[PDB]
């Protein structure tokens, strides 16, 4: 497929990415040990996911830039920017795993949990961030959209950080206070912490590289992409519990982590004073018994049905948004992405 | 004095800095709680130091830009960039205190050690970083040196991070291995982790704002400033032990922290097989008895004398560097700074 076939050339470019970044020890053998540590940080944290966001940069690029203007250097730059996106995500994940004390990521042990790393992962996360800008300078220094990408990456980081701050305030590390789990807060968290960098960033980057720097073009694409981002995260929350581990490829624990999941938000709106106490006394527990009890209150409230209803209405809304805001961009850009997200 | 008088206008501008940054909740009440947290992060971590680096931006600006080209808006921008420097430092300090598990900073409790903060300080540190770029956009978006400052701040961050990585590798959190405490490693650490952002960054920023964007002008200033940075840190290490708490305003613990101090590096070069074992069995201990023992081996090796000798030779070298590389810049720019560092 569009991704399956392109995913190969994208992942293989990583070797060049790492080479070019670890090429600073060239005229500076003094920082050699630091550069080696950097290479270990990159190879462990940037590899191992699905690379969809980075891949979305490359895919969108081919659909926005004319075939002739797609020389070897242009595609080289597109692969790099796509990788910068993955780097931005690695930066967040490494730091987020530390903040929430996670044990594993992608079935693999969290970088900071590795023997000899620990809190040093904080500096490792900052380096992943810095490599984003080192790569842009190395490959797009002479491009007319150089400053655009820099500002875009910086803005995405800030949004994500703001969203993470909001998330940390909403679901503390010891406050099951369901009072703040509102739908307005949930949407705000998803928008800033996930939607902006996951859906807008990748497409916006391809846009700038294609010369589409118009503020209106970006605002129109933003309206569409932020909406897909919200649906993506809502579906992700639903699947985290009612999903099938065989298909998804992972087990959910949002309930055990007192997460401000879409499910809990729905349950809070659809619960009587008695039901509230049931959730207010089961949300955030390692007891498989207390968790299964929660999943029970959800089914009883037919949340899965609500989700199904929301999904259909969501697919309709997004299709309407695409028809209205896609132009002048090729609708395929958004349609191809929506097809991968919606079931 | 030049600083003492200007320090007032600089510190007072902070209120405007915070106002302008916390003005994002304006058209977005949704992220209000996040913006309030941000304001607490800023007011606690950016205030409380001496502000010399930020101040050095303002001072250098007045000496590089003609009096007429110093309108109210130009000085406004200079104060902001100076504050961005302080923000970059706050970002490093907050993150460094967490990484080395410090208890206090500036006599005050480390932000992350505050009740309710903890590892969330990681996200707080990333925000301080982001505010640097938000301020540059807000005040220098239309300036011709905009991209210059962005690249400068990004480069300084990367250097500092690289230097921190090197430092973490050199003096682990449980490896008193004095084998890596060489002078070449010491100089590398100081250059990347301290000199670049502390001495080059501030002056380089004033340079770009003054239109001095020449690569040669910056390379010449870099040679001078990196040298002052090295001396600054060496003197700082010496004072950390042999200094007077009344004058310095703090007690040293580099020996107790197994720091790769200039002193220990000197001691390793000036120690016989028997003396080495003495240090190899006392460096990095909380026992005031074992620490005083170390200070003893230093005095015996007349390190203070060595430092004194190094200081004089250092002042001569730096003066030679200024006479050779200052032009076309006003020598005062470097002389004023050197006068503040050298005793
Ligand atoms: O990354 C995933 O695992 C979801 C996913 C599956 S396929 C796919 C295609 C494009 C994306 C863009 C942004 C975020 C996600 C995705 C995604
Ligand atoms: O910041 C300090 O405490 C040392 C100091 C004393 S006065 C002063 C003036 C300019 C500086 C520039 C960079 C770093 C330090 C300083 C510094």
């Amino acid at each position: 497929d569009v991704y399956a076939q392109e995913k190969q050339d994208f992942v293989q470019h990583f070797s060049q990415i790492v080479r070019v970044l670890t090429e600073d020890e060239m005229g500076h053998p003094e920082i050699g040990d630091a550069i080696a540590r950097l290479k270990e940080v990159l190879e462990y944290n940037a590899i191992g996911g699905k690379y969809n966001r980075g891949l979305t940069v490359v895919v969108a690029f081919r659909e926005l830039v004319e075939p002739r203007k797609q020389d070897a250097d242009s595609l080289q730059r597109a692969w790099t920017v796509g990788w910068c996106v993955e780097l931005l995500q690695a930066f967040f994940l490494v730091a987020d795993d530390i903040m929430d004390s996670s044990l594993t990521r992608r079935g693999q042990i969290c970088w900071y949990q590795k023997p000899g790393v620990g809190l040093d992962a904080i500096n490792d996360a900052n380096l992943l961030e810095a490599c984003i800008y080192r790569l842009l300078k190395l490959y797009c220094r002479e491009q007319p959209y150089y400053l655009n990408l820099i500002e875009l990456f910086l803005q995405s980081s800030y949004q994500t950080e703001i969203g993470q701050t909001l998330d940390l305030l909403t679901a503390p590390q010891g406050n099951v206070d369901l009072v703040r789990f509102t739908e307005k807060r949930y949407k705000s968290i998803v928008k800033y912490k996930t939607a902006f960098y996951s859906f807008y960033l990748p497409i916006a980057a391809a846009m700038y590289m294609a010369g589409i720097d118009g503020e209106k073009e970006h605002a129109n694409a933003k309206k569409i992409l932020l909406e897909m981002g919200e649906f993506f995260q809502i579906q992700d929350d639903y699947l985290d519990l009612f999903g099938d581990p065989s298909v998804t490829g992972k087990i959910g624990t949002d309930i055990q982590d007192n997460k401000c999941s879409w499910l809990v938000v729905q349950c809070l709106q659809r619960a009587t004073p008695e039901q509230y106490q049931i959730l207010k006394e089961n949300y955030g527990q390692k007891e498989a018994e207390k968790v299964a009890r929660v999943k029970a209150l959800y089914e009883e409230l037919d949340l899965p049905a609500v989700f199904l209803q929301y999904e259909e209405d969501s697919y309709s809304h997004i299709m309407a948004l695409i028809e209205q805001y896609a132009a002048p961009l090729p609708p395929a850009v958004f349609l191809g992405l929506a097809r991968k997200i919606y079931k």
